[PDB]
């Protein structure tokens, strides 16, 4: 099941919405159905004249585990979008493993606003996708998203209430990590 060719950002974002703050995914879609883990994220991007870098955090809620991403790559002229290469990363942000030339994860913001977001994540490991997955994005753990993101939500063709609410998962985070 490979990721959709049909997305794109939405025009007019203030990128100043959405590289600010850390982010935690309140709600995901993640169109495989092959798939049994859950988890959450959470992760702080940060742009500078059209490079973005992001660190990024995994709690896998079905096997209590996580692990931590940098990831790195350019601003499309075209909209708030990017595809990035990432390294592996522990707690203190060492790297383990420099980046897979080979892997990338496309991201395409749909809507954010000030407290809110709403993102397309289409992740590649060499041949494979791993399908769509959408993220309701907010800056507070467990809060709802706005009004806005919610309607970005139906606008983008889904229903939320087919995605997973993260904050009745039992989550670990690691809030050093995503701090600044
Ligand atoms: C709750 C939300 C999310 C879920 C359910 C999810 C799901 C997954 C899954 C299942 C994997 C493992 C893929 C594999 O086994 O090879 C993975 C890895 C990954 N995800 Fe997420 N993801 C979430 C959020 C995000 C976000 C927000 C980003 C980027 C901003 C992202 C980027 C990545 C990257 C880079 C990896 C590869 C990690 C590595 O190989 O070291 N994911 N994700």
């Amino acid at each position: 099941m490979d990721c959709s060719t049909n997305i794109s950002p939405k025009q007019g974002l203030d990128k100043a919405k959405y590289f600010s703050g850390k982010w935690y995914v309140t709600h995901f879609l993640d169109k495989d159905p092959q798939v049994t883990d859950q988890y959450c994220s959470s992760f702080t991007p940060r742009e500078s004249d059209g490079t973005v870098k992001e660190a990024l955090y995994h709690y896998n809620a079905n096997k209590k585990t996580s692990f931590y991403n940098i990831g790195e790559g350019k601003l499309e002229s075209s909209g708030l979008q990017y595809t990035a290469k990432y390294k592996t990363v522990d707690k203190k942000k060492a790297v383990l493993k420099e980046a897979d030339e080979k892997n990338s994860y496309t991201l395409t913001v749909l809507e954010a606003d000030d407290s809110s977001a709403l993102v397309h994540i289409c992740l590649r490991e060499g041949s494979k996708d791993l399908g769509d997955l959408y993220t309701v994005l907010t800056h507070q753990k467990d809060a709802e998203p706005s009004a806005k993101v919610k309607s970005a939500v139906t606008q983008a063709g889904l229903q939320l209430s087919q995605f997973v609410g993260t904050k009745d998962l039992g989550c670990q985070y690691d809030d050093q990590f995503t701090s600044l």
